[PDB]
């Protein structure tokens, strides 16, 4: 049964608030969180975080902040769209909405902004270049099976020892989840145990866009896939998510109902505002991007969405570029909004479960018109050289921060502790800089997260190492674009 | 009598919807706006336009589209507010509004996004390096009485009314005007006449000589619109049924919104900036109070965040911000509704945070210490001074446009290559196609045979030359300064 009052959890996980609260006592509280993310630096940050192109000394290009907004306010439209439709389908009240009308809209608008909130620097390519870096060093894959005689991995601790051990189990799902670094698993990270925002479960169900844990490495499930796609949660999170679960009324495995709304706006807004910048950066005139448009639909036909929207747009720019672009988004949400607004209504019962295997703007017109889009800015936008240098260059900047890094995991646990405790350490001088030269609260966090182990534990010093990871991780995933690569130069000593 | 219906005009200036239209369709209009607004490259600008401290390799520091963000929360906040006390007063109905509650909110948040929209690249610097090159070339001063024997203007022509406008306004530049400018006749973003009259902030036209106007001393306290605007401007009050130098009902919410925004965001990135620690702050604040009681608003605000503290600096900024709203949002809410017949005529010549209220004290605290130790670092003054020469040498750099007579520069206009001035040329290919095109469109409006033709000319000549460089943003300004300078 459908009851959104067992959906939207207003409680929080530290200092929640409890017992009955009026409609306006409950607004205020959703209210709260917006304040808390709007005047979170974390969300500043995506200022300095790349979209697609280079920062230029021009703002006229969108950065992951503005792009963001975009996303939000494309949200904001379906979120409305499904309530409207439903209150003239009266099933309003019955599905608990009535007095959760804002709020909804809000968790929505919130979220949307909160995406990419997790993404490290270079984005996907800084993903890589982490990952990369660690499977060097790791090597999940010679842990899947038996242990092997020859572990590829360079920690004694992680390594397979070949004695009858559970604790080989432990050595598996460190490895995996150390090597499986995702933006959006770091988000989920980013706002509890780092940015210690303590928002609404509900929120932080919004922004918790996959089910698949980092640690995962066999087959997915076939009735899961859609929505193990990717990682959700580290290792890390796994105890907060399991509280999250439970707070919103999740299986394990199932997506929180409204994730689906702020995915969508993300999935329209992806590619048209890049193809404003491509015009914008003259890579082709809006006129050249109508013919390449034109030569991808291919199947014309007279009443299609692309003459309803493309043909429409192109019209109405001739009696020219802001015209364009203008009705050509007006266009676009005028005829997806709407769908997918419809389609989460249709398919609620699977979605109120968050086990609906599905998009909102499937695969089999909507969808079409969308990869569309995306075809051509792949065939052209993507593959311009100043995009894949900065591309390349991102690639480098990371991998070269990490390996200046380094000498802080190259170490023993007997020492790192040392480090700890006492901030000057005889021996290790350079280890102590470097430790220095981290950021207060994800350091802050790495020892709360050790302080909560048993010292008497064997698997003490395996957590102590994925910890230890994971704070390097935190380090760099936060910084922007800008001051990684500004850090790269000043530690490779070229300022 | 008090109608909002009357107010919030959801219909355009060009291809303009009429016809009644459902509380859905009304939502649409204002919904389309937002659209409008948020994907407006005016507004990406402002995350590249600079807000006290300079732009650093790292965007932990606030930059005039972060900050704008906030203010629009705070706006959100305060609208929400007035909506909610209303309807539990249930003269919701009553005043027009009971269908136009989203409305209502979106014109606010909207309007608080595009404050400083209109702001130059170096902003108040900006207008001061602009006003000055204009003031060295014009001199309005010496057209304020009879035609002077010794007259310090630059230009032959600059009917002796005419002139007197023409001096004042383009030597009267500011953000806020220039906002107004910006989204009708520069970004042609054709808004809903009731968001446009939102971000009217000023009744006092660019062209005004006869300092203070004693009953509407406040609203033309700065200018709010130029002399290319006023004939839309006239527009505007018809619209939304305003008095001449009336203002917009909801204007008042969203100017309280960046009053309260306006220093403890800056003050949290002064401690970010390290100019002193959080504890050094709370002591600056306690030394600036003075009159101290155990009941007052600093010790239910500063003194209540700073207990909560003991990351620090996070808690305490995050409380100390919670503390303000949750104390300042209700009052001014209150005041709206207090005084919503002078608010709703426009006249009303106060603030929402005024007078001997224990709020504007608690500003005027955060504004005194951000004044004394912030705005007053090194750094900060260094850029200032930095923008003023970069926005100067700029407008000398573009001279030698201004610098020609009418037939001269049409010429440029229609043939894009002319034989003798191959500088001017390529400087006036440097200007952006939009202010280009706008200049040439309120030039073609003109009639040809009138004496006055010249003088408007010039006019928009000199706006066209405002529009390019208030444009900028701090860095494209800085580096076009450097690379036309020859240092690149
Ligand atoms: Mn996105
Ligand atoms: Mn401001």
């Amino acid at each position: 049964q459908i009851d959104f009052r067992k959906k939207i959890n207003w409680h929080r996980r530290y200092r929640s608030p409890q017992g009955v609260k009026t409609e306006h006592e409950i607004l205020r509280i959703f209210e709260s969180d917006r304040g808390r993310i709007i005047n979170s630096p974390a969300i500043r940050r995506l200022q300095q975080k790349t979209q697609v192109f280079p920062l230029e000394r021009n703002a006229a290009v969108r950065t992951r902040l503005t792009h963001s907004m975009e996303v939000q306010q494309v949200g904001r439209y379906i979120a409305k769209e499904i309530l409207s439709r439903l209150k003239e389908l009266k099933l309003l009240e019955a599905y608990g909405l009535d007095e959760l009308t804002g709020p909804f809209e809000s968790i929505v608008e919130m979220s949307c902004l909160m995406h990419d909130i997790g993404n490290p620097p270079f984005g996907h390519f800084g993903e890589a270049a982490i990952n990369d870096w660690f499977r060097q060093r790791l090597h999940p894959e010679d842990a899947e099976s038996q242990p092997l005689t020859d572990d590829r991995c360079s920690v004694a601790a992680l390594r397979l020892r070949d004695g009858e051990e559970p604790l080989n189990e432990l050595r598996r799902k460190i490895r995996q989840d150390l090597c499986h670094f995702e933006g959006n698993a770091q988000g989920i990270r980013l706002v509890h145990t780092l940015m210690r925002m303590n928002l609404t479960w509900a929120q932080v169900g919004g922004i918790l866009k996959y089910t698949r844990p980092a640690w995962w490495r066999g087959e997915t499930p076939e009735t899961h896939h859609y929505l193990m796609k990717k990682p959700g949660y580290y290792l890390s999170e796994e105890a907060y998510i399991a509280r999250l679960r439970k707070e919103l009324n999740l299986a394990l495995y199932s997506r929180f109902p409204l994730t689906w709304i702020m995915e969508a706006a993300d999935d329209i807004s992806y590619c048209v505002a890049d193809l404003e910048d491509a015009v914008e950066k003259r890579i082709f005139t809006v006129e050249q991007l109508y013919h390449h448009l034109h030569e991808a639909w291919g199947q014309h036909e007279k009443g299609s969405l692309f003459s309803l929207v493309v043909e429409n747009a192109w019209e109405k720019s001739r009696s020219t570029e802001d015209q364009f672009f203008m009705y050509l988004r007006v266009n676009t949400l005028n005829k997806l909004v709407p769908y997918a607004a419809q389609r989460f209504i249709d398919n609620l019962p699977a979605i109120f479960a968050g086990t609906f295997n599905h998009a909102l703007l499937e695969d089999a017109e909507c969808s079409d018109l969308l990869k569309l889009y995306k075809n051509v800015a792949v065939k052209h936008v993507f593959s311009h050289p100043d995009v894949e240098r900065l591309e390349l260059q991102g690639y480098r900047v990371i991998s070269g921060l990490l390996e200046i890094y380094r000498p802080l995991l190259s170490l023993s646990l007997s020492d790192f502790t040392e480090l700890v405790e006492k901030e000057r350490v005889k021996r290790f001088p350079i280890e102590s800089r470097l430790f220095h030269k981290l950021s207060t609260r994800h350091r802050l966090a790495y020892v709360e997260a050790v302080s909560k182990l048993p010292s008497d534990s064997p698997e003490f010093p395996l957590w102590e190492y994925y910890y230890r990871c994971r704070l390097l991780q935190d380090y760099i995933s936060g910084m922007t674009d800008l001051y990684a690569w500004d850090e790269y130069r000043r530690l490779m000593a070229v300022e």
